[PDB]
């Protein structure tokens, strides 16, 4: 009653991962993946609210924005679930009688012959039906073929991002090593500047007391005389 | 499988006259014509028979000849059900067992914004999407052109048949006279025939009587002289 198809999942999208994703916007009544005879993915599956408010703003923000389920960015496509019902068909009780029913009624179901129109242009609108499929199967084959030729794309991108980072990460701490080098480069040379000074200062006061005690020594010589 | 997907069916094809036009081919054990919301016919249909070669007996029929159900001459299209499940579907258990599930499962549903490396990627994903709807709803939209163009055509051929049909009555006209022109014709050399022998009867007669005439005088000339 209230369910929404989702295309474009990833064959490693779970039913238990719908589920969990979709629960993002309401109540999940039922999710599943829609799987072929050989339990491979079909890359479509249906997601089951337990009302319409809670399926429309699904709908709404997925069209709105980018939902993603896996860590591959691969966009969730959702759109409303198409209801077709086989349970009960098309009775001939509720099939009307109009002047368009009475007037097919009056004919058989029969096999054509050749020759006549009905044949010759019953193959000839089944050799256009050939064309449509031809030509649907083609568009898909192409698009998978594009969308495949993108994930070897985003594939190389993520690799440079990634590398990238890195390469940027190491030559700031290049860069914090050469300053780090460079600060006590100049730490010791003041060092080494203070060192060389204060040896100097201790140089000089000792020939100072040295030549002033002459100093002394000739007052007292002279005071004498 | 021993089912099968009938497709290209009139509007007013019910599941009733979809039974009785399968069941020629073997046992019918479900045919059903598959309607919309709104309870108009969808033009699909699933036919499921007792058994396989009965459903391999209908496809080869119907895929090789032109099979038809109603007056307007709308061939039925049968494919082999693709057939796939919608109720057990691909569950964790079954999905765990493989490697990249847990590397799939490491980032969290979410909504990438602006700015991401996942946003860009995610918009030029949408944008070959987007190329996609519009690829094949073109293809649709030429082929119903195209299958229109050839049931207004079909139209065209069945008035130029009535065209045809009333052009060989007056053909038929031409020879229909052409045989009473031919049957007084006869009917006249018959009477030509005629009129010269009732002509030569009363010919015959009037020299018939001259010969009787003689032949009495020559007669009663003797009879005199023979008594004289």
């Amino acid at each position: 009653a209230a369910a929404l198809s989702v295309r474009n999942l990833s064959p490693y999208v779970s039913n238990e991962l719908l589920e969990e994703a979709f629960s993002q916007f309401g109540p999940i009544e039922r999710a599943v993946v829609i799987v072929d005879d050989r339990g491979r993915s079909t890359g479509k599956g249906i997601v089951e609210f337990a009302s319409k408010p809670a399926a429309r703003k699904a709908f709404e923000r997925c069209s709105e924005g980018v939902f993603l389920l896996t860590t591959t960015p691969r966009p969730v496509i959702v759109e409303p679930l198409e209801q077709l019902d086989d349970e009960d068909g098309l009775p001939e009780k509720l099939a009307q009688k109009n002047p368009m029913y009475q007037k097919e009624r009056e004919t058989p179901p029969r096999f054509a012959q050749h020759g006549t129109f009905e044949y010759e242009y019953s193959q000839r609108w089944k050799s256009l039906d050939e064309m449509e499929k031809q030509q649907r199967e083609q568009v898909e084959k192409n698009m998978k073929d594009a969308k495949d030729k993108l994930e070897s794309e985003m594939e190389d991108a993520y690799h440079e991002h990634q590398a990238n980072l890195l390469r940027q990460d190491l030559m700031r701490r290049q860069e914090e090593l050469r300053r780090m080098e460079e600060l006590h480069n100049q730490e010791m040379q003041k060092r080494k500047e203070m060192q060389l000074r204060q040896e100097e200062e201790r140089r000089r006061r000792e020939e100072e007391m040295m030549i002033r005690q002459r100093e002394m020594e000739e007052q007292m010589r002279r005071q004498r005389e």
